[PDB]
This record gives structure tokens, C-alpha cells and sequence, in this order.
């Protein structure tokens, strides 16, 4: 239910019943042996998991300083770790019977994702995406449309993330019975930022198995950017319990910091209630629109695991701006011919900075979230 | 050097060296247990290999027929078959001591593919493209610069795949001390043809291991798109000598193959001799090199891989067609039944693997061999509907 202080489910007492069914079907079905096998048959032959662990030679080299490793989700089906979480969550709902997937999207990922999940399993699909994000990331659009799913345009409030979320929401309460609301990132009332995070969780349980075989120790840091959370947690989860590994939350510094157009929600957000969570939003008391370069962490709040291992200081929270961003695209796709999402160039910005600092014998582990295919107009008028 | 009558090394003079060191130089390291360990590796760790065989349950019982098991080539980094002999012939080049790749492509897979092993490698990237495919595929131009590949818009001759290849040739005449000329499909003279098949293979090992575990025996019948002829060899050659897996390469029929704007080589193309081989092209009156068409970008070599004229002619493999409008309805079935976008390309194989299980039984198997994802074809089939 709660992180520390923070997560919570604060929900009209409508969603109060489906939240809790959720809840039951889940801590049911979370070790069903057939529920565990079909997802795994499902991640292995459809989303093509394991991902590798690919050591960055050239960029290592280059820099001079730590072992630079990428756990490559740009190569789950889809072309980022949305596909797992979509996938656990649709599965789920198809045995709690449900005819129907909605979920909000801003990189369109998670809507691809969830569209993807939906054509799999013969399920009906209708996708809440802000008209800023319909026009920054049409590939994905074209895609949910191809994929058989609806998509909504919301063009009211901030006309964004927030306000297809804000939309979503207003139709699950009007279509619990036979609709599942596919939540993309660790964030929403109890039980999503808990759903979310475990079926996130194989990527850390991987890239553990993946740097002990490869390097035959555990890595001294791993680097994730944070929007919502999600692809964090994921890798971050299964290394919680070892002290010795250090765990980096990356957030748009967007144009700076102090410039007022970042969406740094643990860095510069106060703590407050939105979307059913307690957690840490941007605001003004009014929560404040984002920005960032990466639609994908274009989102004012993140997830409240994240609030509380930032609290405990377990993991340390920073940020990264457009243009470090942008200059982390080119380097990787350059040197490693790899053409990461900009949301995951945010930590490939971070790790090659850290990696400077730190020293040949040690080793760090980026979460490559994304593949950049969706990303190419955008970097292209950035040129 | 042949397959039958078919392949050959049909070149001038001022190619014989060139192609006689590429030839030494891969006898060597075909085998060489360090090549192999670094070839893997990077198929491994950087490509994503193994790619897994999926079994498209519900496209199969909607057709209430034989099983329909897709290899995911559309998952490979890149995604596209493609980067398996990228990776395999700049790993080869860098050996060789070149520092320099030249390729051609059409579709603009193989030329990413390119751009993205040089990069890894560390080596310079000029690739050829018609300037008919610059415009056509804007996005994997831009993919191939992000890489640090520069691309030379051909404006010889018909400004297509084929004259890209002539632009690359005479490139690699001139630069081949320092440049090594990355064919993408089982083209070309030797040892072309036999190289690129075999950086294919991983293709068939894999799925042939895949099936096994996943049904206990060798499947029915495998289905792939036939264009070059690369991912179909890839995933054929393993089972060319297990004689019950029936071998079915799917050319791209176009309008029609008697509508004169297909390239269906094999099909409806007469025997000749271009780009330093002995094969099936599609010819003029005069007997030049005649110009295809096909809504798939990638079907768009007028000519087919000689070591598919051989199988052809021997009878180890059917060969057949799928029009436009077939492949464009199982794009868009691929999509909303299994949540899988095929390559257009692609999209051909399970369009004709569709028919095929219909007509038999549910306890017969089908391996069609996804051989890319169709993000590069969005603006394609957004014109097309
Ligand atoms: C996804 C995909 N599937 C299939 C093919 C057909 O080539 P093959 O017959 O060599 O496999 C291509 C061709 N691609 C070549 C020729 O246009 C290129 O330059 O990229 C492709 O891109
Ligand atoms: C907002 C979205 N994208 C998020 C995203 C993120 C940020 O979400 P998480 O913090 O939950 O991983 C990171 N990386 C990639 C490639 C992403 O697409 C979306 O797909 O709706
Ligand atoms: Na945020
Ligand atoms: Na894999
Ligand atoms: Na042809």
C-alpha cells in the first residue's frame, strides 16, 4: 500500500472495488503456475526475452574511466521494456475477464505496447494520448492504429500525459466491469506502482545473471532515467538488498534545472497528492506541466517507491538536460551503432559523466529503456 | 563458385584480385575458432541472437489449418535478418585489415545494418542507394547518418537498387586495398553468394533447434520471402539435406506477374548474366537488365541469389509469388491478430503461408521466417489503405 509515507490509494470510493479486486485477482494469480508460465512462454517466444548485456567497448574505451554496460530493452518487442509490464497486465485481465485494455501514453510506447498485448490475446484497445504527444511521436501512432487499437486524442487542459491519464481515468470508472486500465509506468493508487514494479522486475533479475556471468561480480553502480519509474525499478528491484551496488535515478533537467521546462518531479517537485498516489509532483499547490525533449519522462509526479528510496537513500536522484540528452544519442549511435530512445539517452548522458570518474576495474550498468526510431523527427529538427 | 550452372564469378579483370583475396581470406577464418568467438559474441550480446521461433496460436486457429510458428527475425537489433551478415562480413573485413565498408541497399535494412556493424567496427561507412529509394525510405537514410554512414544518392541510370550496385562496384575496383564492398543478399560473384548464405545459417540452426523442443520433430514446410534470396537461405540451407522439409522461397508478384511491374525473377525472369553472376534476372528484348517493381522495397533487386536458381532447377525448393495486395493484407492481419508489424517484405511469406495452411492439416507445421519489423513501412501502407 505504502513506501514509507508515500504511495497510498486516495481514489473516489467508486474505484475502491475494482482497485481491491485487482488487488485479490493479483495476489492470487502473482504465483499461479499457469499464469507464471504463460507469461514467461509469452516474454520468451513474443517479446524475445532475455535481452542481452552488451558491454560498450568503444565508448568505455573512449571515456577512459568504468565499464560501461547496456541492458538492451531496445531490443524487447515493441522496442522498449513497456512490452513486459503490458504483457503481465493484460494477462491478468484477460483471466479476471476483461474484454477490453485502456491505458494513456506519451512516447506512445506504452501505447504500442499495450495495443501489441491487446492484438495478442484478442482484446479491444483504446488509448488516451495528449494532441502534443499524437504530433511528436506519429510513428507510434500509425502503429496502435495498425496494431487494431483506438486512439483518443485529449486536447483539453495541458492537452498531455497528465491529461490523458486525467481521461483514462474519468472511462474506468464508467467501464471497470469488462475494461482494464493498463497503468504504463510505477504510479497511480495501490496496487499499480507494486504491479507495475514486479512485472518490471526480470530486467534486474537478468542483468544480475547477465554481469556475474560476464564480469563475476555484481556492478558497483547502475544508471536508469526516471519518468513515471517504471524501467528503474525494473532493474533496480533485484539489487535493492546489495549494499555494495549503488542505484542512479536519471530525471529531464529539460532546459535546466532552474529554468522552469524540466521534468524533474524528485529533484525540484514538492510532495503531494495526485492521481490516487502521494508522491512527488511539480506544482506552482497546482500541479505544474512538464517539459522535457524525451516525451516519454514528459510527466509532472514519478512513482512513490521512487519517493521513498530517494527518502531512505537508497537510491540518488539526478538529472540531465536536453542538450546532454541529445549529445548521448549521437555519441551511442555513433560509436556503439546502437540509436537509443532519448529517454534513455538521459542515462546514457549520466553514465558517461560517472563513468569518468570512476575507475577502469569498476563497472556500470545503464538500462537502455528504448530503441530511438520513434525519436528520428525529433532529433532531426533538434539538428 | 557454383550451384548448378548457376553463379560463377562473371566479372572483368580488374575484379579477379579483389574477389580471389575476399575468397582466401574467408577460407581462413570460416572456421578459425577466435573469428567465430567474436562473430558470436557480437551476434549475442549486440544483435540479440538467439531470436525466438513463435507460435502464432491465434492466426493458426483462425485458419483452422496447420501450425503457423514465425522465426523472429524482426527482433534482431536493426530488425532485420540483415545484421547477421553485416556483422559477419565487417568482422571479416576488419581481419582482412580494411578500414573502410561500402554497401549497397534499397530498402535501406541492409544499409543500416551496414552503418550499424561500422560503427561497432569502428570503420568508415559509404553506402550506395538509388536516389528513387532516398526519397522512398527518407527515415533509414537518416538512421544511416545518425550512425555515422554517409549516403551517396545514385544518379545513374535508373536511380534503383541495381545501379547502386554498379555505383558500388566501381568503388570497390578503385578502393578495394582499404575498402571491403558488404553485399546484403546471396548475390553477386563468388565467394558471395556462399558467404552471405552462410552468415544466414544462424537462421535455420537456431529454428531447426527451436522446433525440435518446441514440437519434437523437423517442420512441414518453411516459408520465406525471396528477394536476393539471403533470409531464405539462411533459414533453408540447414534442411536441405532433411528431404521431408518442403522449401518454399515467395517472390515479390507486383501488379501481377502478367501485369510486366512485379520481380518475381525466378517466376517469370529469364536466365542471364549481371553483376557477376549466372542466375534469373528480368530482361529487355535487347537482353539488359529490365527494372522491377514491388509495394516492398526490399523485393526490388531485378535478379535472385544463384544458389535459388540451383534449388530451383534440382527441385528441393517451390517457388511462387504473392501480389501487393496479398501482402498488404497480411501486414495488416499480422498486425491486429498477433500484435506483430512484419517488414512488407516479410509480410509476402505470411501471405502465401496463410493459403498454404489452409489447405492442410492441423497436424502439419509451418516455419515462415519473419524476416524484418515494419516500422521502415509505416508511410507505405498508410498510402496504400
Ligand atoms: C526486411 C527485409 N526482408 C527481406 C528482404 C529481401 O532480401 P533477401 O532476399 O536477401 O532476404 C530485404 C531486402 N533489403 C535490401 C534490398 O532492398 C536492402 O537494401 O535493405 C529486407 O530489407
Ligand atoms: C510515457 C511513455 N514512455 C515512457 C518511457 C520511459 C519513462 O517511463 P518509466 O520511467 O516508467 O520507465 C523510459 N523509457 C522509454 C523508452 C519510455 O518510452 C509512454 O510510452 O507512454
Ligand atoms: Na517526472
Ligand atoms: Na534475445
Ligand atoms: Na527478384
Amino acid at each position: 500500500m505504502w513506501f514509507g509515507e508515500f504511495g497510498g490509494q486516495y481514489v473516489p470510493e467508486t474505484l475502491v472495488g475494482p482497485l481491491k479486486e485487482l488487488e485479490k485477482a493479483y495476489k492470487r494469480f502473482k504465483d499461479d503456475e499457469e499464469f507464471n508460465r504463460q507469461l514467461n512462454y509469452y516474454l520468451k517466444t513474443w517479446a524475445g526475452r532475455p535481452t542481452p548485456l552488451y558491454y560498450a567497448k568503444r565508448l568505455t574505451e573512449k571515456i577512459g574511466g568504468a565499464k560501461v554496460y547496456l541492458k538492451r530493452e531496445d531490443l524487447v518487442h515493441g522496442g522498449a521494456h513497456k512490452t513486459n509490464n503490458a504483457i503481465g497486465q493484460a494477462l491478468l485481465a484477460k483471466l479476471m475477464g476483461k474484454t477490453r485494455l485502456i491505458a494513456e501514453t506519451g512516447a506512445g510506447q506504452h501505447g504500442v505496447a499495450t495495443a501489441m498485448a491487446g492484438a495478442l490475446l484478442g482484446m479491444k484497445v483504446d488509448i488516451y494520448m495528449g494532441a502534443e504527444d499524437v504530433e511528436r511521436q506519429k510513428m507510434n501512432v500509425f502503429r496502435m492504429k495498425l496494431l487494431g487499437a483506438n486512439v483518443i486524442p485529449v486536447n483539453s487542459g495541458s492537452r498531455t500525459l497528465k491529461d490523458a491519464i486525467n481521461e483514462a481515468l474519468r472511462d474506468w470508472v464508467a467501464t471497470f466491469e469488462y475494461t482494464h486500465y493498463l497503468i504504463g509506468s510505477v504510479v497511480g493508487p495501490h496496487p499499480y506502482p507494486t504491479i507495475v514494479r514486479d512485472f518490471q522486475s526480470v530486467i534486474g533479475r537478468e542483468a544480475k545473471a547477465q554481469i556475474l556471468e560476464a564480469e563475476g561480480q555484481l556492478p558497483d553502480v547502475i544508471v536508469a532515467c526516471v519518468g513515471g519509474g517504471s524501467n528503474a525499478m525494473g532493474i533496480f528491484y533485484p539489487f535493492v538488498n546489495d549494499k555494495k551496488v549503488k542505484l542512479v535515478g536519471v530525471e529531464a533537467g529539460g532546459k535546466g534545472l532552474e529554468s522552469g521546462k524540466h521534468s524533474a518531479s524528485l529533484n525540484a517537485g514538492q510532495v503531494g497528492v495526485s492521481h490516487g498516489m502521494l508522491s512527488y509532483f511539480l506544482q506552482d499547490g497546482q500541479i505544474k506541466p512538464s517539459h522535457s525533449i524525451a516525451p516519454g519522462l514528459d510527466y509532472p509526479g514519478v512513482g512513490p517507491e521512487h519517493a521513498y528510496l530517494k527518502k531512505i537513500q537508497r537510491a540518488e536522484y539526478v538529472a540531465v538536460t536536453d542538450e546532454e540528452a541529445l549529445k548521448a544519442f549521437h555519441e551511442l549511435s555513433r560509436t556503439e551503432g546502437i540509436i537509443p530512445a532519448l529517454e534513455s539517452a538521459h542515462a546514457v548522458a549520466y553514465a558517461m559523466k560517472l563513468a569518468k570518474e570512476m575507475s577502469r576495474d569498476e563497472i556500470i550498468i545503464v538500462n537502455l529503456s528504448g530503441r530511438g526510431d520513434k525519436d528520428l523527427d525529433i532529433v532531426l529538427k533538434a539538428s
